[PDB]
């Protein structure tokens, strides 16, 4: 299982991940379908690291969001089914900016996300 | 402005080294956890991360790929400034352990929190 | 969307919930179908609130674990389609029981479950 | 042995009360945020939960039905007491908002902790 490639989720989102360095790490761009102002979304950076010895490696990854003062760290595990299908297994905060430290109780939102290999 | 390059330390006793930021906003360094499942087997790990550049008070992400373990942590979360100019870095993470197959998934996925300050 | 009724999840897991009060409290059973030890899976209560007035409510009950020392919180929202069909999209804690306080750090798994109706 | 029995503030400066726990571990009680989107709306607001009975340090969660919003939040921590008998609620929390649809379930959980100590 490599993370290199062109993935999609289930909210229909879509990254493109380029080549693992021998460290695991790697960069590449996303694509929200979702947001708070949908009309204002643009592509996005992502840098990341995964595990390179493990035939399903975990990884993490953060999106500097290009089009909002908010930023988003994704991790999780790719699993191969028996038929060599990956798919990435992932949870993510999302974080958003506030005014002060006394706001930061409401800045991180939680969900998940399941990505597939585009064809 | 805050800039998370230089050292920090959080409130578990662990302490990373954050080395310069890009004009992106990318930044790698090393984390030194203060608490794993065998603390005799830590050593000292990679992170590679992003920050918002403009903002004086920015979000930011970053990634541990621990090098002890198969496990990896994400961190997220805000550098504010106070009054005084004293800066907190507040952040919640993620920690992703393996598990042998995609059965196992829904146990994989630890949350916590950590508040940062700077050493010196 | 009520949550009186019989339940199944992502992971094949099920819950009954009985009737709702007036002021949205409502008790049940949970049986996971996932767990460390599954042999050892015993039927657990549950014990939550939801809100009333709202078509689409917003809940979250408590699950105590018959068979360990762990919770579980799930909270989220009864989405209805066009069809007359009820999801509850849910997020979860997990807490487990640690020694003392420098383990807490470790002690709260985080996740996802979707819920449709039983029949 | 740990009740959740009793007046308990956090970090937050919010209070709550929590009136007898029975023989399954049930419990009920009142939750005064200091914390809302709107301050000036917030109102005192009924929770409901479940500890462990057996253990001296119980896990245990609950449910805050806002009484002010759509929202609700759940709780789950652990009640840990130290060598000198003082009590720590460790908690971690999700904060579930009402969306209008479910293409808007994504951005409705947010995560948190708290910790609780008792007020007397």
């Amino acid at each position: 299982c490599s993370l290199t490639g062109k993935w999609t989720n289930n909210l229909g989102s879509i990254m493109t991940i380029r080549a693992v360095n021998s460290r695991g790490e790697f960069t590449g761009t996303y694509l929200t379908a979702v947001a708070d102002n949908p009309g204002n979304i643009t592509l996005s950076p992502l840098l990341g690291i995964q595990h390179k010895r493990a035939s399903q490696p975990t990884f993490g990854f953060t999106v500097h969001w290009n089009f909002s003062e908010s930023t988003t760290v994704f991790t999780g595990q790719c699993f191969i089914d028996r038929n060599g299908k990956e798919v990435l297994k992932t949870m993510w905060l999302l974080r958003s900016s506030v005014n002060d430290i006394s706001y930061d109780w409401k800045a991180t939102l939680v969900g998940y996300n399941n990505f597939t290999r585009l064809s």
